[PDB]
């Protein structure tokens, strides 16, 4: 007696098809990546810069909050906590904020310098009393660390003309604002001039800002308003500021060292001493599988983000531990015989073919690189909609397709199981004309009498019908 | 002598569905997937009413236009229809400044209380409140304004300085509507206002701009010369907006108090408002369908089938309908697969349920699984771009051509695949029930090799029964040669 | 003993495909569903002729400026190619407000009339028209201005109110250009400007808009300190333009007068123009292809194929090629794909059932035209250009050509490795049936050798097997023992 029969075992793994769901397999692989370190982990061996109580505006103007961002000089991205409110203290708008972020997600590092020193650029102006009650650190009035108020000296105010050319090699990052008071006498009393103009020109960006007068609600306890502006200065360019008051100089600014890969991300998460090549604002991710539910935005080398609740593929065969049976028994292989051993050549092909499907789903799934969220004004809804729109579509077109290989993998899968044995058994089958009952279950009755090296051969192929055809019975 | 053959299904059936191998086959049971029936009116969504504009535009009904005073006493709405023919907006000749974003703000707005921010007779007592009237906006025959502003003019010779102030009491977000008039001539502009050079300032804790008119020849729009510039801002709860100006102002008469849904849009429909409740709809007219695609309109507002290109979208669960094993039993009734009965006691078209179960579960499962996949299309809403904005108008226009191109090639390039294997899953299932019964009966009765059985023996209802159920003794009737 | 076999086709084909289970598999027969080659050329679409800027930008172009004067000429074309190097324009330091915007409507741009909007000679009488030169805008070692442009200065030391109205006559869209000049310093703009405070105002149906001079001291650019801000409208038909300026007005010369079409776009190519015409123009080359997928170049002018990542997509339309079931493929069975051997008395030969081979041609060829259909024709896609303050809008315009790149990839990829294992699986089930075919026919009149070869027991003349072949086999004419 020789049977034919599959491989089963102690399984629980369950996966889906088109046709039929749950279905118990013996083999399988999950696809879908659900699980995080919950830390905020070193990229390429450079430490992440964690804002803390500080928005993006804080850490450039210099907020006096911010001071521990000031010794800063290069990350891999950028960490922003929920709640980071310390930014721009005193109350008004910073024009192209949002812009301003989108220029940083690209600058690896940059190099703080000061672009006009206080006590030496301005020799006409008082470079004291430009301290305010909004912006006030430890108990006393202070300002922000990068930008410096300047007010009439002795009661007048010359005219200003400042220049500086770029001899940094790398384009400067140069931060300036413009004051609105709350009332003339008020104007009077720090510029002197009621009438006043600032003016801002380079090669590639011209400037002008009058001063706006009028009454305002108090934000902070300020009835005025500074108004904040950037500009890039390329190499070699010239920048030059001419005001008559008003004008919040630039003590500081920045010179940039643009890299790929950064970016700007909202995290709960503590930053500790690991290494990854995957993070997320909930934790780091170490995982070569193509696809991850954890959050969309990434950074780094990420598998794709998906909706998908499970994604497992199968790589066994069907667990039937009840050919109408596995047997649980035949552990060297998926496809053998009883009377129990398993046939290798066979199963190495199915190996090698299930193997290959799952490289081929592997690399069909590129790398997802670095996604990063964008930021939008309250004048900028429709491009938040259709950036929304854009995301969302994305999403939903890789999730269908993510879950819909899948299903039709595992179908094919099961298929690809059952036609292999079918014909091991019909190879048995042409070996042996008539000198074996077909008894129909998977098994045959040898009418003569096979010892172990007569199975042998039939298992190697090589079977001689004529040498057992003499025991011709019944 | 005794006969059973095997076949499968046959009805009278035109429905025709498309492989990859072959096209228009015919099958005995098919599904459609396209939805592409419409009711052809604006339904309610919800039980709530949509907002229907009418002969008024987005702008008029806002700025309280003469001829749009239906719609003030409007405060919820499901959606916001606009027809071709709305054309009542700014009547006086401007510009509204950011108009388009404002249209996206509303498409968030489920509802909104409309209340008299600065009360006419109360807030300006040093100002003229009666001679606010312009040729362009005209109802009645006579001159009017808008039923939200207040033009506010020089009051005996003279105009003081304004300064106005409203705190935000509503705990909601406020919306405030304001104009600055642009005066033709500078005799024009001494004779409205008193001061020739004059500004107007809105300043709130998040808003701070200031307004100075221009004097210059223009040419005659509704017949006027002058124009006025539409501003708009939202008060966030608690803050407090000021208004100063020494002319040129269009104070704000009446604000909104917005209440954010979810699911809101603004469509162009030609359709009729009439009393019925739909979960989907369409600028064409509404949908009542559980089918996941629909080829009407990829407009859509609420829970709505996915928009795609297809004109046919039919899936096979049945098997070929091909009559006359070389052909199907149109007799066999009963199930797909069956057998054939020649006992000579009686004959008989028969079904084998146990394989025609298990077929059935299979395809349904395929059908659900499809149907699974394909979510659910939620609001869709169509995007408005000024002059200047072609760029963004032709991004958007590639998302939205974009995404429709896949998913309509999602679609049909899958209803093909599964198409081609349910027939071919119907070919294996009778090859399978056709080897069962020669397993039973393996040498009693002869294999003809055209699905039916010549039996060397007589086979009764007994032992039809048998091999039919499967518990078919070939000993008891193996001696019979 | 007479014996006959059955087997599949065989030739001399290196063509290899991928499928999921297995790659690099050798075919016999096999269609290229993607495009590699194109001639290299910019030719003409629809036998008009593109526009080619040169060494010139579009602002430099429709600003006409002095390098550019042999695109003044004109009229028509079917699309724009730019330069690597296209460097000249606003020769006069400035910035072109929306020229990004002025781009993308050009792009539905087929043709233009160029006209004199304002006349030189006449339109001025009050002011100064020959004095604007300046260096920056030199031409022929002279200073000169530009070409579309006229530079009004005050004459006799005056510069009175000026109010000039155009009403649009064409009936189509007319593009008007103008500059507003800011002086470097008081003194400047009183030499050119007699009055120190002075305002520009345009003021349209659809426009209006008011200039304020701002003079500042500035860094020198192309040797001046000054500069001028150029601006454009397109005024409707029938719609009156005023132009109302006391000084700093850099006048219209010439205008546009647009007919609007579809298809037209900007590229950047460094390709030469050779007089040949295509349906499909990409900056690398034209394409003349039926295929629906091509990986030159995503930037394409006209109908082209979807532009993928794909190194090769090769769809199998044959056998699997194993020249020497059966152990070998049959290269002298030349007539089809499935067929038959035979060893006779009188000769033996390869021949093929035309009727299961023909089946399988049609429905192969069926199913490559279905996924071609599927495919659908890329129309016209130009790349969008962005400001130093729209970095946010180019990083999301590149994120949907990304995106939408990577799906449509993905899509052919993943298509063709379906198929191809299904269709090497409808090969197999052919090729068995047509052995079961054989079979039964030959119930116990022959031996199942095993390796798909019949031996007669029976002798079967070429008539007689011929029969077995067609199908119609007389099992009883052959009814005989032979053991
Ligand atoms: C960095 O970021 C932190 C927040 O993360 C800022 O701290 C906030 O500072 C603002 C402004 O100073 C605070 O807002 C104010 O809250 C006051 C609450 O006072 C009550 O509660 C305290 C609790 O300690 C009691 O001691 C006190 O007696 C009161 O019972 C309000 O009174 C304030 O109103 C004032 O301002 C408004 C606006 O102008 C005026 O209209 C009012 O009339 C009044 O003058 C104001 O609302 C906020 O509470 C602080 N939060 C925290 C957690 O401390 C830092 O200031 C910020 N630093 C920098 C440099 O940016
Ligand atoms: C059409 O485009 C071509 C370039 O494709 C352009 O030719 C370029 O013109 C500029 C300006 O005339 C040249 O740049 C100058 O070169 C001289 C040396 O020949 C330098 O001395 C100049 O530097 C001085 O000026 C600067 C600006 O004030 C100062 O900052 C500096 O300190 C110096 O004082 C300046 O670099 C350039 O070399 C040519 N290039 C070529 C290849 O000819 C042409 O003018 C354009 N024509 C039109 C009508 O637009
Ligand atoms: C609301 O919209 C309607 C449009 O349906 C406005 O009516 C239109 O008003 C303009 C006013 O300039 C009419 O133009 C004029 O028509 C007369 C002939 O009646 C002609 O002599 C003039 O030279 C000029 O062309 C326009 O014809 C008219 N259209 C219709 C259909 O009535 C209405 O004024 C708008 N009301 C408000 C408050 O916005
Ligand atoms: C800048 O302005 C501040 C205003 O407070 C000056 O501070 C005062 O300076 C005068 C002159 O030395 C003293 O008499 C006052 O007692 C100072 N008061 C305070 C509170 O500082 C400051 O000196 C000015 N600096 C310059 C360089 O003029
Ligand atoms: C036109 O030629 C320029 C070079 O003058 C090409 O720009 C270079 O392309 C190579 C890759 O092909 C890059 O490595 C260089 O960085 C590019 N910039 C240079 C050399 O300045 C440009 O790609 C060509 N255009 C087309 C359409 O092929
Ligand atoms: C595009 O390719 C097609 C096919 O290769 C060309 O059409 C053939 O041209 C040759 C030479 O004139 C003729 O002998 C054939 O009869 C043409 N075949 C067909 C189907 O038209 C066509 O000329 C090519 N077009 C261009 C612009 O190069
Ligand atoms: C399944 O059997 C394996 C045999 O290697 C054993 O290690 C494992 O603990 C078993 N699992 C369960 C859940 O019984
Ligand atoms: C088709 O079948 C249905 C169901 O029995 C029947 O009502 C109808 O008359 C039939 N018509 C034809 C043309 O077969
Ligand atoms: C399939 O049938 C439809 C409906 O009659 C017809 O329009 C179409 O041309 C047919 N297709 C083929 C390939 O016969
Ligand atoms: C406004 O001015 C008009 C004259 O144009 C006058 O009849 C009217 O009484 C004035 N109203 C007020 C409140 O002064
Ligand atoms: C939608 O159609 C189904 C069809 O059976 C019907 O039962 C249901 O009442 C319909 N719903 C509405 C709101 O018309
Ligand atoms: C195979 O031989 C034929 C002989 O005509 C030749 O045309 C063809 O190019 C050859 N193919 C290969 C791959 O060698
Ligand atoms: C298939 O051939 C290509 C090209 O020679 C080669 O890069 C690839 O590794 C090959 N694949 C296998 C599995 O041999
Ligand atoms: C314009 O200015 C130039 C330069 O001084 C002068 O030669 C010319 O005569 C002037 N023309 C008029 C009409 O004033
Ligand atoms: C083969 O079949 C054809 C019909 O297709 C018939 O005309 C011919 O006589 C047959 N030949 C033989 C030898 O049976």
């Amino acid at each position: 007696t020789i049977c034919i029969g599959y491989h089963a075992n102690n399984s629980t793994d369950t996966v889906d098809t088109v046709l039929e769901k749950n279905v118990t397999v013996t083999h399988s692989v999950n696809l879908l990546e659900d699980s995080h370190n919950g830390k905020l982990c070193k990229l390429k061996g450079i430490a992440p810069l964690q804002l803390g109580k500080c928005n993006i505006a804080g850490w450039l103007l210099g907020n006096p909050e911010c001071e521990s961002l000031l010794s800063a000089r290069s990350w891999s991205y950028i960490v922003e906590t929920p709640n980071s409110e310390n930014g721009t203290c005193y109350p008004g708008d910073f024009i192209d904020y949002e812009e301003l972020r989108e220029q940083l997600s690209s600058v690896s590092s940059f190099e703080r310098f000061e672009i006009f020193p206080k006590e030496s650029s301005w020799p006409n102006h008082n470079t004291t009393k430009g301290v305010t009650a909004a912006c006030s650190h430890a108990g006393k009035s202070s300002f922000y660390r990068n930008l410096l108020w300047l007010t009439k000296k002795g009661g007048s105010y010359p005219k200003l003309s400042k220049s500086y050319v770029n001899n940094k090699g790398k384009e400067v990052l140069v931060l300036w604002g413009v004051h609105h008071p709350s009332t003339s006498t008020d104007q009077q009393s720090l510029y002197q001039n009621e009438n006043a103009y600032v003016s801002v020109v380079s090669s590639n960006y011209n400037r002008r800002f009058t001063p706006e007068i009028a009454e305002r609600p108090k934000v902070r306890g300020q009835a005025g308003r500074m108004n904040y502006y950037w500009t890039l200065l390329e190499p070699g360019d010239t920048i030059i500021f001419e005001a008559t008051g008003n004008l919040i100089a630039p003590w500081y600014a920045f010179a940039l060292s643009r890299g790929s890969g950064s970016g700007i991300i909202t995290s709960n998460a503590s930053m500790h001493e690991c290494n990854t090549k995957c993070q997320t604002p909930q934790g780091a991710i170490n995982s070569s599988l193509p696809f991850q539910n954890i959050h969309p935005v990434t950074i780094g080398e990420c598998p794709k983000y998906v909706r998908s609740t499970k994604l497992r593929m199968v790589t066994g065969l069907r667990n039937i531990p009840s050919i109408e049976g596995g047997w649980t028994g035949m552990i060297d292989g998926w496809y053998g015989y009883h009377h129990y051993a398993a046939d290798q050549k066979s199963t190495q092909n199915a190996i090698n073919g299930i193997t290959n499907k799952v490289n081929s789903v592997i690399e069909k799934m590129n790398t997802q690189f670095t996604a990063v969220g964008k930021e939008f004004n309250n004048l900028e809804k429709r491009m938040e909609n259709l950036n929304k729109k854009v995301d969302d579509g994305f999403l939903d077109i890789w999730t269908y397709n993510a879950e819909l290989l899948v299903l039709l993998e595992n179908e094919r899968t099961l298929d690809f199981h059952d036609s292999n044995v079918k014909n091991l058994y019909e190879k048995v089958k042409s070996q042996l004309r008539n000198n074996a009952k077909e008894i129909g279950n998977g098994c045959f009755e040898f009418y003569h009498k096979c010892d172990n090296e007569c199975m042998e051969s039939v298992k190697n192929g090589t079977y001689d019908y004529p040498k057992y055809s003499e025991e011709s019975k019944l």
